[PDB]
């Protein structure tokens, strides 16, 4: 990009105007028979005429269209926004859920590149899993969002490795619970346990106890700081690593160490330094959010390393790594 | 008019990432000479690895370019945002500047489109001029950065109307009176007084003391929602009709109306709604800020109406307008 005036690719008002329409449904209610501003306003409840001056910008943006008496409607782009579409961008635009709300912490960026700390914080007075924790519809909505981030990039992650191989895995930080049953589905004589926080968690228990998988399916309401389940054939790190600093990161890969000993593997499952849904906006992201980081092989490795591990494989999976370790 | 993603074009990242490159001066500090993260950081006061990170992404967008080793290099692009470059964009950008730091209020959007109410004080507890009244810094940046727009916009508008004619023209918040100033250095024999808050006023003052028009110029501290200085040939009021509702608006007109009267004339020197440089994005900059709004030729006349004025011409010089309105 870049091609674009300097204070256009500056601009905030467009990515505002249209994460606005996000959270009103404005292309739910067009495509629902609500044409007009006056009708889409009532039927999203918002001021009838500034939702007006909303949708003209947008109209200009590409999003809508509208003529004669004011009519609106969807372009081949603006379809995009409505929550029944094939992408579901519309969740993660929605200034309601989890990261929807959590991206606004990006006005706050100045901060975090300037003392290295998340930016989160300094808008929400309180951190990222905090705030999850003590509200459950929005720690709901991350997990739906993760749910929904497996199937963007972990196509077909369960042939991609040799899980059976492994016995029983503990999906530390797994959430919602389906990694791990997409991992069971796929190979039955396989067992695991997820292990997140009583949110996550619940819903992963939920989520076996529907598709028949409570048999070899388990849950345990933890921190991934202190001890785990010990002794299972494999340890996931799903998405977890890179939304924390270097300190944490370590503690964390040390307890799958731990509980992984000289008889197990340690597999961490994310978008390394150069995947092709790995970039710097989501290490920005992660910067804001937590303080986290994206790492390259190298640096998980340096990681590993001082955990006790030793990055043996690599193996590129759709979009993102499967990076295992063992003990060294 | 804009095919590229979705959540690319919702994307807050990347407009933050640039205005933090603005406030943190980078552009500024590259080209003098400090071409490393750790050198450009400890240079700008950031966080050495946060900041490399920030680097990264607005290399990777087209601003800067990077050499093995962490060296930097402004692209052509990467040009305007150094703060002595022609466009003199970096200060809009600048989030201490008022406008800089206004716009950042856009992330309380929602609440506008939601409500009718502007969005600034969501964010800042206040409202703008409230806020620029209690900081004399933040008003002295505001009247710069408005200063800047006269010469964007204002081109030539010298000559574009027969001023000369008014004979002693109130120009209704003058702002540093930078306007006043052109028109009558351009028109020897006419005279005329800038009315501001105190802020703008003194800085008007200042300038017709360094540039010898104190002869015929001066200023005079006051709100244009109360009486006005009576009985001159015009009372301009440009770029300030926008920056209110339509009570206020028709307030602030009927002011004019009256200190005219059946002999003087009020122009609204504007970008009309029509065209040029008003846009959407202008029009929602206003709702966020103070719940103003831009206007069209109708709309502007509408007012008028209430203020017991008419519009009588409106010659469009530059990129705006100048819409000359008399007693009916
Ligand atoms: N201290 C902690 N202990 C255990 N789990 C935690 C934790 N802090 C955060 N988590 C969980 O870490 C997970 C990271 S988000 C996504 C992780 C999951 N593997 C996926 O990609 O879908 C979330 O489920 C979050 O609830
Ligand atoms: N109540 C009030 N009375 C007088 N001036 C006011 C005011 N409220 C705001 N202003 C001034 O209105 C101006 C609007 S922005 C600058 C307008 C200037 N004519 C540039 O004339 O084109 C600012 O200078 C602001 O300080
Ligand atoms: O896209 C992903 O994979 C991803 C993963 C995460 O663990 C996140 C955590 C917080 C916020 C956003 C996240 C995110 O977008
Ligand atoms: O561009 C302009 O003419 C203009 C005029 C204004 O009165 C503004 C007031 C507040 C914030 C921005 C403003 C602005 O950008």
């Amino acid at each position: 990009a870049a091609h674009i005036g300097l204070r256009a690719l500056a601009d905030l008002a467009t990515p505002m105007a249209v994460r606005v329409a996000a959270t009103l449904r404005v292309a739910d209610h067009i495509a629902a028979g609500h044409r007009t501003a006056a009708e889409i306003a009532s039927a999203a409840g918002a001021h009838a005429d500034s939702l007006d001056r909303l949708l003209r910008h947008l109209v200009a943006v590409g999003l809508f269209t509208r003529d004669g008496q004011g009519v609106y409607g969807l372009t081949e782009f603006g379809e995009q926004l409505r929550d029944d579409h094939a992408a579901g961008k519309r969740k993660w635009l929605d200034m309601n859920s989890a990261v929807g709300r959590g991206d606004l912490g990006f006005v706050e960026l100045a901060h975090s590149i300037r003392t290295g700390q998340p930016a989160y914080p300094v808008r929400y007075g309180t951190s990222f899993w905090e705030d999850l924790g003590s509200d459950p519809v929005l720690s709901a909505s991350f997990d739906t969002l993760m749910s929904h981030h497996l199937e963007l990039d972990y196509t077909g992650i369960a042939a991609k490795y040799d899980w059976a191989a492994l016995g029983h895995v503990v999906d530390v930080g797994g959430g919602s619970g389906g990694l791990l049953s997409a991992l069971l589905t796929a190979h039955e004589d396989l067992s695991g346990t997820v292990l997140d926080l009583q949110g996550p968690a619940s819903a992963a228990h939920r989520r076996f106890l529907d598709t028949g998988l409570s048999g070899r399916a388990q849950v345990v309401v933890g921190s991934f700081f202190d001890p785990l389940p010990a002794g299972a054939g494999g340890y996931v790190l799903s998405a977890v690593l890179h939304d924390w600093d270097d300190l944490s990161a370590v503690a964390i890969l040390r307890r799958c160490a731990e509980a992984a000993g000289s008889g197990g593997v340690v597999l961490v499952i994310e978008a390394v330094a150069g995947d092709e849904h790995a970039g710097t906006g989501m290490d920005l992201r992660m910067l804001t959010y937590f303080g986290g980081k994206e790492r390259s092989l190298a640096e998980l490795g340096e990681l590993a390393a001082q955990a006790g591990l030793a990055v043996r494989a690599a193996h590129p999976i759709s979009y993102v790594s499967i990076v295992e370790m063992t003990a060294l």
